[PDB]
């Protein structure tokens, strides 16, 4: 289905970016800075001091542990999805 | 980015298949077994009697609203992701 390889291709960038640098399955501040910067960036850009991703980044955490979990990474991913509004209503 | 089509993949089937039945944006327990059925099947099957879905959806109703909101139904596709163990780890 085109919905498996969706599924599929985020695990398999997850991991991959994951182990980047540190232990695997376990987002840095550092490393989320990266992965905004490689992937979510051509729809968002602002991020020009470290303290605005503090402020983001501790905003993102739900629970507070520092890092962005895989759980948590996920609802990111949403928030991507549920902050922009639906725009392919229009002709 | 290839992420942009997998995102972009989500919204476009979920509102096209969200828009077949009821109001738009809204997936009811009927509505939810046919998702199933058509989509999430080749991976899972059992759900032979609605009682089986009964339990199920009031489970998966995070707020128990009786229907599966377009917040919960990331979840509920991240479930399909958080349940299903990294089988790409063996050769
Ligand atoms: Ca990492
Ligand atoms: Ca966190
Ligand atoms: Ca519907
Ligand atoms: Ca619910």
């Amino acid at each position: 289905s085109e919905l498996e390889k969706a599924m599929v291709a985020l695990i398999d960038v997850f991991h991959q970016y994951s182990g980047r640098e540190g232990d695997k399955h376990k987002l840095k501040k550092s490393e989320l800075k990266e992965l905004i910067n490689n992937e979510l960036s051509h729809f968002l850009e602002e991020i020009k001091e470290q303290e605005v991703v503090d402020k983001v980044m501790e905003t993102l955490d739900e629970d507070g542990d520092g890092e962005c979990d895989f759980q948590e990474f996920m609802a990111f991913v949403s928030m991507v999805t549920t902050a922009c509004h639906e725009f392919f209503e229009h002709e």
